[PDB]
């Protein structure tokens, strides 16, 4: 009965998932003072052109799409990563206001909104096996701000009004994530953990310098998703993203 409620929220979550309270917890504060150049990073590779997108979902805590990964189709690969990691999906986190929503932040400013492409280790066999290695998954994070319409993400926005509730999900075919991309790839790096329950320590973060421009009435239309399944008391699904926890011991490193 975890969420991002006052009684259910992120000061809650240690009761349940201790893991809350380790070294290596997700998101972070970016400081571009020590997040300093490593010029020894690789370009990231991802490889999209095959992705197949299968449904979108509200999981209750976000919304995403869900992709085929019995195959190398949707992958990432170079910059700090060993081997290749396959998409299974993505989904957003967002405010109650445009000043708020990113689950990262650099030097303290927070984005409308933060994209997670979610990939699996294929060295572990599945997703359920990558979790619990610390080289298991990688999350490919990207910034929106708010400008001009992102085209890419309009098919998405256009069947939100059809997954309003807790558990609703849709199909949702020939969806190409390179429409969600901003120009760049330049990105930062470091160990950290799912910023969800179970909070496990098991993800190499990527995330990218360039934020997505995506328009109000885009952003406007994730603020119309319930928590609540259908006929249960209504509660609107903004401000589900967890608070910068501490980097401890870590390293962040940019590619720039
Ligand atoms: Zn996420």
């Amino acid at each position: 009965h975890w969420g991002y409620g006052k009684h259910n929220g992120p000061e809650h979550w240690h009761k349940d998932f201790p893991i809350a309270k380790g070294e290596r917890q997700s998101p972070v504060d970016i400081d571009t003072h020590t997040a300093k150049y490593d010029p020894s990073l690789k370009p990231l590779s991802v490889s999209y052109d095959q992705a197949t997108s299968l449904r979108i979902l509200n999981n209750g805590h976000a919304f995403g799409v869900r992709f085929d990964d019995s195959q190398d189709k949707a992958v990432l690969k170079g910059g700090p990563l060993d081997g290749t990691y396959r998409l299974c999906q993505f989904h957003f986190h967002w405010g109650s206001l445009d000043g708020q929503g990113s689950e990262h932040t650099v030097d303290k400013k927070k984005y409308a909104a933060e994209l997670h492409l979610v990939h699996w280790n294929t060295k572990y066999g599945d997703f359920g096996k990558a979790v619990q290695q610390p080289d298991g998954l990688a999350v490919l994070g990207i910034f929106l701000k708010v400008g001009s319409a992102k085209p890419g993400l309009q098919k998405v926005v256009d069947v939100l009004d059809s997954i309003k509730t807790k558990g609703k999900s849709a199909d949702f075919t020939n969806f190409d994530p390179r429409g969600l991309l901003p120009e760049s790839l330049d990105y930062w790096t470091y160990p950290g953990s799912l910023t969800t329950p179970p909070l496990l320590e098991c993800v190499t973060w990527i995330v990218l310098k360039e934020p997505i421009s995506v328009s109000s009435e885009q952003v406007l239309k994730f603020r119309k998703l319930n928590f609540n399944g259908e006929g249960e008391p209504e509660e609107l699904m903004v401000d589900n993203w967890r608070p910068a926890q501490p980097l401890k011991n870590r390293q962040i490193k940019a590619s720039f």
